[PDB]
């Protein structure tokens, strides 16, 4: 059931008129796409078909570690489940504020774009509080904006200075491309949606 | 030459009347025997089928250098060569200045037991300084009088306390005994002649 029931809370009924409201998750189908595509297929090489050169037991375990401590996979994860988190709070703050007040009231709409069209306001504010807290990290965390063909690594258990090698560190840095591009296109379109709720007040 | 040079200046003409002359000589030839029996024979497998179980490279190397760091055949021998020295050095001693003083005086014995006899007495002392020197290496040096099946080896690149296990170590032993008895014996006889130069100075 994964996609399909975050629409029929998440693409609701009639919210604004900005032409970035569904292209925003048109891009959020699309970027759950790309990913799983990316995880079960690139990923499961990370640790399998990761060369050191060295005989000395601890190290390649603690040289993949010390340098890959939460994989691209589970980051570029855990982001698109936090900044869908905001997206699904909002519609279940909705379907459920909504359908309580109703079904209350008929036997015994400030209040909708009062209470609804605020903290949907103050989402859009988290949905790029988190889209640039990850973005942030997946430029800090990782030496640089890709990964190299090898690594040289100073894990305790090797002797001195090691050599080791990723698997298609090009596929995975590809990837970590559209990702981020797209990481970055949908952090825009969430700020031009803070942007025109600043605009009108 | 090995052997049958050494006797030929070593069981000399003449010198003394113990019955401990020969048999302290009959033993160096015997001694030399049964070392000439475990070396290239016991001995080869000491660093070979030296076991250590641990997968940590350094160690095994380590492991038996810092457990038999000058080992037992080598010792055994360098003792045989020691012992041999006092030996061979009088022997030189002799038939150098008994050759010399002869055929110097003929052209143109109050000194052959007075040089002679005298350096004699002090290699005497040799012997036993050496023969005891070394039996007390052999003992003091290597962990108790013999070598047990397996060793706990802490040698530095190990991971923490390995074990590891030697060669035969009771064939080992075994020959540890006989050189090491015969070591005994053969100090005895040594001190015996150096006590019957003590009885009439």
């Amino acid at each position: 059931d994964w996609g399909t029931l975050q629409t029929i809370l998440g693409g609701v009924n009639k919210h604004s008129t900005s032409i970035g409201k569904i292209w925003l998750t048109v891009l959020f189908i699309f970027r759950i796409m790309i990913l799983v595509v990316a995880a079960k297929e690139v990923w499961g090489d990370e640790q399998a078909d990761f060369v050191c050169n060295t005989l000395q037991p601890g190290c390649k375990n603690v040289c993949y570690d010390h340098y890959f401590p939460i994989s691209h996979i589970r980051l570029w994860a855990l982001q698109l489940i936090f900044v869908s988190t905001p997206a699904l709070l909002v519609a279940m703050h909705v379907a459920y504020r909504r359908h309580e007040k109703k079904r209350k009231f008929i036997k015994g709409k400030v209040r909708i774009e009062g209470s609804l069209w605020w903290t949907y306001t103050s989402s859009i504010f988290f949905r790029v509080i988190f889209e640039a807290a990850f973005m942030y990290v997946f430029y800090v965390m990782y030496d640089g904006f890709s990964m190299q063909r090898l690594v040289k690594c100073n894990a305790w258990p090797c002797p001195n200075t090691v050599d080791c090698f990723v698997s298609r560190p090009t596929e995975k840095t590809v990837f970590t491309v559209f990702m981020i591009a797209v990481s970055g296109i949908c952090i825009l379109l969430n700020v031009t949606e803070l942007c025109y709720l600043l605009i009108r007040y």
